């Protein structure tokens, strides 16, 4: 066979994604990531931001539009740690984290878990 064609010039684009990767939850509804400051030579040109994937896990929608909520966090600038606010506690969450620069992503970071503590605020039944 072959699977080939198609060639480019320009497009600079990011090549790894970040080190020592952490996540810390901090209330029941605010987790706190962490990651490492990817060197240039990573980004290629100009670091916009650090975008993270993350997801619901231990919810499983189920029949009734069976899918998963992917949601996505925009951490512009050269930040090293970003909040997960607007989150559910006493539940399961994944997250990873992808650099983006002037020309686009690259690859994301190896996925991470976190599970919430319990709640907080006026609960009854």
């Amino acid at each position: 066979g072959s699977s080939g064609s198609s060639g480019h010039s320009g497009e600079d684009l990011p090549m790894v994604a970040p080190g020592n990767v952490r996540v810390n939850v901090v209330n029941s509804t605010l987790a706190e990531v962490h990651w490492d400051p990817v060197p240039l030579k990573s980004i290629r040109g100009h670091l916009q931001g650090y975008r993270i994937y993350y997801w619901k896990t231990q919810s499983s929608s189920k029949r009734n539009r069976r899918h998963i909520e992917k949601k996505i966090l925009t951490f512009q600038g050269s930040k090293t740690h970003g909040m997960l606010p607007g989150l559910e506690p006493f539940s399961h969450y994944t997250l990873n984290v992808r650099v983006v620069n002037g020309k686009g992503e690259g690859p994301a970071s190896p996925d991470r878990v976190f599970n919430t503590p319990e709640g907080s605020g006026p609960s009854s039944g």
